[PDB]
């Protein structure tokens, strides 16, 4: 059947939503450390430009990965956090650094 | 701290692993079916070309991913399985298969 087609294009569209080097970094520290503000983030991974961070979070929450809220307190706090989908995908990224961490150890002592 | 860089090298060498369309086909169908000749993989992925294939399976085993094994039986079997890490990379990608599912059904039906 087509069932490789189908395969193929599911765990495809599951790498695009993680894409290159910034959305992953962005992703798992919402997970692990909960909602952070843009300068937190900023911080967390100096790395990242300005111009940059807002791009993937603005990808990121047209992708319904991470969501935006805005709290109009004195003054008004605006705050990212994960869709439940982005929470459902921190399994599979922690899986990945799991699995990388054992193969760079068998690489390194073959 | 480097925990960023760190994450990004060991998550993109998993990716490497996986790469492109090929590879993570002939690691799903071993997973799940278990040890198959290299007919029968061709047969499983009939939109593979032999001289691909071959390329994959070489790139697998020298990538500690895929055994190959020769049984010096009448006539000689050799049969393709994974190694231990292809067998622990295995729940990442069924993870990457079921997001990738409920991910397609969310943009489907908005």
């Amino acid at each position: 059947r087509m069932d490789d087609k189908r395969f193929n294009c599911e765990k495809e569209l599951t790498l695009a939503v993680i894409g290159g080097k910034w959305k992953m970094l962005i992703l798992w520290h919402l997970g692990k450390e909960g909602t952070k503000r843009f300068n937190e983030l900023k911080t967390l991974i100096p790395d990242i430009t300005q111009k940059i961070l807002v791009n993937q979070l603005r990808e990121l929450e047209q992708d319904m990965i991470v969501h935006r809220e805005v709290y109009p307190v004195v003054p008004p706090k605006v705050e990212y956090s994960l869709t439940p989908h982005g929470e459902s995908l921190m399994p599979i990224l922690e899986a990945m650094y799991e699995w990388g961490k054992g193969y760079m150890e068998l690489i390194d002592i073959d």
